[PDB]
């Protein structure tokens, strides 16, 4: 029932992924190339323009967030009650805000703006270590006691600053805690492994 | 119990306050200066240094979308159910994206960007009016029957896009019918009509 349509790269459909391989989904894959992308018909089908694009049925989604919402909703990954829906929406914004910074980066100014990148990151980070230090002691999940679909957006932005930035968790003792703990979850660490996950770039241009 | 925290801008508020008015709900009004920013110390306690901060009874938020998708959640403006619900997402995602094009040509690029920007608008708004198109005739909502979130910020988008260029939604029907629609429902029309809203500049740096 549901089809993952993306280049082929790890890029706005990780954490996606990452959700529906811990939560026991399956899924298909269907991979677009640059040829295919370029020639321009698909991308002219594509509401604004843009993979990923994300079928459960025959429900049609653009904007990897949004997927993230839908799935949330559906497999119970969006907290306990109200407020705690809320406090999930906002850490996704934020993982959303630096995520976009990360792109723009990788895209447009990787050779001369990424020594400037690393050190504004301690900043950019420090918002979700404070969460966590406020969320019980950073012992569990970055809302409630129950995992989220923000829980994914955030493992996945900090797995690829690692890439970007060796050690930028060094600074963070909660962040490079949850990242060792939601990594080991049994699903979640096979699929990690996976030729399916590590055999992709985590971006297109090859950068990282 | 609810208080809105900003500039004394439209900006990324006007949506969630046509939201509130329209909904008749009560809120106040905590306004920051440009010297109470300057200062530093309520952007150093805002979770991402940033502005609209939203209090909801003990519930303290950020990020205007986050705020938006709150009011919506607890006020039941989002969809008749989780497919709907969706689709409402996607509907403010791509608000939110084309909103973040705008603010960077006000903020970044007015005067030698304004040209190309109103160029390439139709293409921006051409997927919000296949939208409507989409949803019997355009003759209710952006999704479903019922008023969302996203209509709050379509509205307000559509609105701020006919002061930068007049006449851009001439070309697409459903659009302009919609936006006379809402714009006339009695409560919203007393606030898009009153002193509080028009008496404010829609950005902080004075174009539009
Ligand atoms: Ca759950
Ligand atoms: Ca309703
Ligand atoms: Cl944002
Ligand atoms: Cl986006």
């Amino acid at each position: 029932p549901y089809t993952v349509v993306y280049f082929p790269v790890r890029g706005r459909c990780a954490a996606l992924r990452m959700l529906l391989a811990d939560q026991g989904q399956s899924w298909k894959e269907e991979v677009v190339t640059v040829e295919t992308w370029q020639e321009g018909s698909l991308k002219a089908s594509c509401l604004y323009g843009q993979l990923p694009k994300f079928q459960d049925g025959d429900l049609t989604l653009y904007q990897s967030n949004t997927i993230l919402r839908h799935l949330g909703r559906t497999l119970g990954l969006y907290g306990k009650d109200q407020q705690e829906a809320a406090l999930v929406d906002m850490v996704n914004d934020g993982v959303e805000d630096l995520r976009c910074k990360y792109i723009s980066l990788i895209v447009t100014n990787y050779e001369a703006g990424k020594d400037d990148y690393v050190k504004a990151l301690p900043g950019q980070l420090k918002p979700f270590e404070t969460l966590l230090s406020q969320n019980q002691g950073g012992k569990t999940f970055i809302v409630g006691d129950q995992i989220s679909f923000a829980d994914y957006n955030l493992l996945d932005l900090l797995l690829i600053h690692e890439v970007l930035a060796p050690g930028c968790l060094d600074a963070f003792p909660l962040l490079s805690a949850y990242v060792g703990r939601l990594s080991a979850r049994p699903k979640l660490k096979a699929f990690l492994a996976s030729p399916e996950y590590v055999n992709l770039p985590i971006n297109g241009n090859g950068k990282q």
